[PDB]
């Protein structure tokens, strides 16, 4: 699946959506590597739910760096690594 790789790509995202410093690049670059990856909704579910649980799991996640990863990249994803976002809607 995809949620394996996402999820080492989007753990490393934490210390920037969480942590403040940020991003590097190369975390938007790794949730757009998801918009290359999943292509239809039921392909999002494994990498948008793995955001959701690793963004989920952090002290106090930061909505504004883990809401500017599509802004930044221009992906245009429905999802985030955050503990709101929503999989059950991936356009």
């Amino acid at each position: 699946l995809n949620c394996g790789q996402v999820d080492s790509k989007m753990k490393p995202c934490l210390t920037y959506v969480q942590g403040g410093p940020g991003p590097s690049g190369e975390c938007c670059n790794g949730v757009r590597d998801l918009h290359n990856q999943a292509q239809s909704s039921g392909d999002r579910q494994t990498v948008c739910n793995c955001l959701k649980g690793i963004a989920r799991g952090i002290h106090n996640l930061n909505l504004n760096n883990a809401a500017s990863i599509p802004s930044k990249c221009n992906v245009n994803v429905p999802y985030t690594i955050s503990p709101d976002i929503d999989c059950s809607r991936i356009y």
